[PDB]
């Protein structure tokens, strides 16, 4: 194991000062904080750990307060001695998920600068899909060393200990090992991150600079009106009771709204075709098929939809209000998606229905504080613009070039008719293709979304490829380079490794190919969105305007802008986002404002 002999436990200033001096001259050093909580805004710093060299690390406990805890350097004294080093941009730090530590120090008025390396992001850029990018998985994968787990020193369940309760030396082993391991992981990973300029560029100019901006976004939080969320809940309880009555009324007797059990014996037993509807789902939905004429399945649909949304947002959100800030602080995960896109949880802002009335009501509960307004800056169909560029198709490119609706423009070409006369059915068909292309969907899968027969979908696709040849070429060239080199890249060099590309397996290899076409567009959107965040944050930081970047969901950045600054600020956000990112993709940023996220959205 790791004993109390491996790492020093700093209990006196003199020794801390000695270490600080060595740290000032180290080329890089692993830094890490221990706290009494995962909640960043309310966590108290319990200790700090540093690693100057592999095997040379220390734990500085400052707030262990269990029964008879030995004297420790006070948190304040330790922080005033460490502050210059932490605030020195020239002092390069390495750490596992530094976003977290930057916030903790910020709880003490300390601005963690020199956030050079994050082993989590190191691991993520090298290969996003290689596995989990947490330190335990990292240590094992790269160093064949199994780190002391948090559960090993803290325990489990409700009776788990918070860091300040753990014995100094136990805390020390765990803490100092993390710092040590982090530095080693960096030393193994950093050299590798250089074998390829692409990943290197992404890591250096996209992922790393994003670290403190995510911290800032998460910590700013978002204002949610619990009252509105509650009224919506009550009302929803009423709509569910009514919708259930409407179901019982359409048929006879009572029943749960559970298919393949209660519905089959009702829906098809009163005429309809035997197969149910898998809640497999976004391809086969016999419930909404019947919905265009049959009334019952349509209400079972709307019932369940509201049922999920209520327990998930209406009921959960108010419970997420942080007592300290009175705001909701979402958790962004920077090293989770295969494509490089930021994901979000507690709450998962992306799963809030976009085109739906209830989802719209959810957003209304995201409000701007007094004298501020919510401002939504969105990249209009960036993934489709990226494809226009990646496919070098004069047609699409010109469509975006002259501000025409690419879905109507696409339909006007596929079906061959004036742009003014393209009907809604045509536009919806062209749209299904356009968005079907990004996800690399097969002609049969396109038919499943448009309700047209197979080969009619194919007829639409061949016509598309004929009118938009460069799209097929891009698609063929990407599936090609995916097999040849086992991965695809984004414009910035971000890589998605496709291990099942030459799978010899049917669907598994098919998925790898879909992923091959998709990732370059999704990944590029991801990079751009990240570059805009860094760009906008830099301006926020440098110019200190009356604005807070509060969210990032899908392809939009949401802020709180002071009501009297809305115009100047919107002109400025808009320029940063579409002129200070990639100058190659034809970008457009839709900026909107309102009293809440829905109005600005
Ligand atoms: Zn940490
Ligand atoms: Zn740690
Ligand atoms: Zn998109
Ligand atoms: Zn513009």
């Amino acid at each position: 194991m790791i004993s109390y002999d491996n790492y020093v436990t700093i209990l006196d200033e003199e020794t801390l000062k000695a270490w600080i001096a060595k740290l000032e001259k180290a080329p890089v050093f692993a830094f890490d904080t221990e706290t009494d909580s995962l909640d960043n805004i309310s966590a108290n710093l319990v200790g700090l750990s540093f690693a100057i060299e592999p095997g040379v690390a220390a734990y500085i406990p400052v707030a262990h307060d269990y029964l008879d805890a030995p004297d420790q350097i006070s948190r304040e004294r330790a922080l005033e001695l460490l502050k210059p080093l932490l605030e020195d941009e020239k002092a390069l730090k390495v750490g596992q998920n530094l976003k977290y530590d930057r916030g903790i120090l910020a709880n003490y008025g300390i601005e963690l600068r020199g956030i050079a390396f994050d082993t989590m992001l190191e691991s993520y850029i090298l290969n996003s899909v290689a596995g989990r990018h947490d330190m335990d998985s990292l240590a094992e994968r790269w160093l064949k060393h199994k780190t002391i787990t948090f559960e090993e020193i803290a325990g489990k369940g409700k009776n788990q200990l918070t860091f300040n309760q753990i014995a100094l030396e136990e805390a020390g082993r765990y803490a100092a090992e993390d710092a040590d391991v982090t530095l080693q992981l960096h030393l193994k990973m950093w050299p590798d991150l250089q074998k390829h300029k692409g990943p290197l560029n992404v890591f250096e100019n996209i992922e790393m600079p994003l670290v403190p901006v995510l911290s800032r976004i998460e910590r700013n939080g978002v204002k949610i009106d619990p009252k509105v969320l509650h009224n919506h809940s009550e009302e929803l309880t009423l709509r569910l009771a009514e919708l259930e009555k409407k179901a019982h009324e359409i048929a006879g007797e009572e029943f749960n709204l559970s298919s393949t059990k209660q519905l089959q014996t009702i829906l098809f037993e009163k005429q309809g075709i035997k197969p149910l509807k898998k809640t497999p789902s976004t391809s086969e939905e016999v419930l909404e098929e019947l919905a265009l004429d049959y009334p019952l399945p349509k209400v079972i649909l709307e019932y369940r939809g509201l049922a999920k949304l209520k327990s998930t947002y209406t009921d959960k959100l108010p419970l997420m209000i942080n007592p300290k800030t009175g705001r909701v602080h979402t958790s962004y995960h920077q090293a989770v998606t295969a494509t490089g896109r930021l994901s979000s949880t507690d709450p998962n802002l992306q799963n809030i229905p976009v085109r739906n009335e209830e989802g719209r009501r959810i957003r209304q509960a995201f409000i701007a504080p007094e004298d501020y307004v919510i401002v939504s800056a969105d990249y209009s169909q960036i993934e489709l613009r990226i494809m226009a560029h990646l496919s070098r198709d004069k047609g699409l490119l010109t469509a975006f070039a002259e501000g025409k609706d690419i879905h109507r423009a696409t339909a006007a070409e596929v079906f061959g008719l004036p742009l003014e006369t393209v009907t809604s059915e045509q536009r919806r068909s062209a749209k299904a293709i356009n968005f079907g292309l990004i996800y690399g969907m097969s002609a049969f899968g396109l038919a499943r979304q448009l309700n047209i027969p197979r080969k009619e979908a194919q007829k639409y696709m061949d016509l598309y490829f004929e009118r938009y040849p460069g799209v097929l070429e891009y698609m063929e060239r990407t599936r090609a380079q995916a097999k040849e080199q086992g991965y695809v890249e984004t414009l910035d060099g971000r890589r998605l490794y496709l291990p099942d590309i030459k799978s010899s397996n049917g669907a598994r290899r098919a998925a790898a190919e879909r992923a091959a076409i998709n990732a370059p567009m999704q990944g590029t959107a991801a990079d751009i969105i990240k570059r805009a965040m860094i760009a906008v944050d830099a301006w926020l930081q440098a110019e200190q305007p009356r604005v807070r970047m509060i969210m990032q969901v899908h392809d939009e950045l949401v802020f709180e802008v002071h009501k009297d600054d809305v115009d100047a600020v919107a002109k400025q956000i808009h320029q940063l986002m579409e002129n200070c990112t990639r100058l190659d993709v034809p970008l457009l940023v839709e900026v909107g404002s309102g009293e809440n996220w829905d109005q600005a959205h």
